[PDB]
Order: structure tokens, then C-alpha cells, then sequence
């Protein structure tokens, strides 16, 4: 299993993001998940706590539980692993980002301006799910909309 093993991994990654963000959105647990693609993110992985862990919805949920050792920052997914938790992501300086969106959104926008990553945000204030890519924000997406974007962008 080579190319076909990859697709099973990518679809499991999508499902893992969908299940965990749905769980966290319902409970208004803030989350920040950046999926590396072609642009290396080892610099930002080094700022976090190394996990090098199998991807699962359960582990993603456990990471972001508030006031816990792994929650205070971003999860970065690299290849087929959860590489790090509590990672830094650079804050966008954009004045176009709505002032009602917090640091998670600004950090997701920031990494999206200097990498080709796909970053998913769960708002702890609204439960809304947002995505950043290439300096753009997809704000408060539906489950269907998130699904289509993750399929387009993570299944190659």
C-alpha cells in the first residue's frame, strides 16, 4: 500500500479534523490546527511540545481541553503525524481581519500568509469553525463547506 495507503491516511486526517472540531465547537472549546503541505513548518513545530503521534479525533480533542499542558497554542500536523501541540504560529498584521476575531484567527491567518498550510480554527467565543489558506479566511463555515474544502485541499 503506497499511493492507496496515502489516500486512506488523508481521509482519516479529514475525518479526524471533522469529528474533533465538531466536538469542540459544540462545547465552545477553542482550537487551532495547522496541516503542513509543501512548505516546511519545522520551525513552528520546534516551538511546541513534541508528540509525534498517530492522528485521531480523540487525541485532537484531548489536546485542546482548556487549562491543560498541551492546549495553549496550535497543533501542527506533518505528514501523517500530530507533530506538536502548543505551538506558536505567527500573527498576521492584516487590518482586514475583523476585530471581533481573536488571536487564534490572527495566528491562523499569519501562518497562511507565509506557508501553503491549511489551518482550522474553532472559536471559543462562538463555536464557529474557520479556515485559512493563502492569506484568506473562510469564516464560520458549515459542516458541508468544511468537508468540501478539506477534501479539495488535503486529498491529492
Amino acid at each position: 500500500s503506497y499511493g492507496s495507503r496515502i489516500e486512506r491516511e488523508q481521509h482519516h486526517l479529514i475525518e479526524s479534523i471533522e469529528k474533533s472540531t465538531q466536538y469542540m465547537a459544540k462545547r465552545r472549546i477553542g482550537a487551532l490546527i495547522s496541516v503542513a503541505r509543501d512548505t516546511g513548518m519545522d520551525d513552528y513545530i520546534e516551538t511546541g511540545i513534541p508528540l509525534n503521534a498517530k492522528i485521531s479525533s480523540q487525541l485532537l480533542i484531548n489536546i485542546f481541553i482548556p487549562n491543560t499542558p498541551l492546549h495553549d497554542g496550535a497543533v501542527i500536523i506533518k505528514g501523517n503525524e500530530i507533530a506538536s501541540a502548543a505551538s506558536y504560529l505567527p500573527l498576521s498584521d492584516s487590518p482586514f481581519l475583523s476585530k471581533e476575531l481573536g488571536t487564534r484567527h490572527r495566528a491562523a491567518l499569519g501562518i497562511s500568509e507565509v506557508t501553503d498550510s491549511i489551518t482550522i480554527v474553532v472559536s471559543e467565543e462562538t463555536g464557529g469553525i474557520s479556515l485559512t489558506k493563502g492569506g484568506e479566511l473562510f469564516r464560520d463555515v458549515s459542516e458541508e463547506e468544511l468537508h468540501k474544502i478539506l477534501l479539495k485541499e488535503l486529498v491529492t
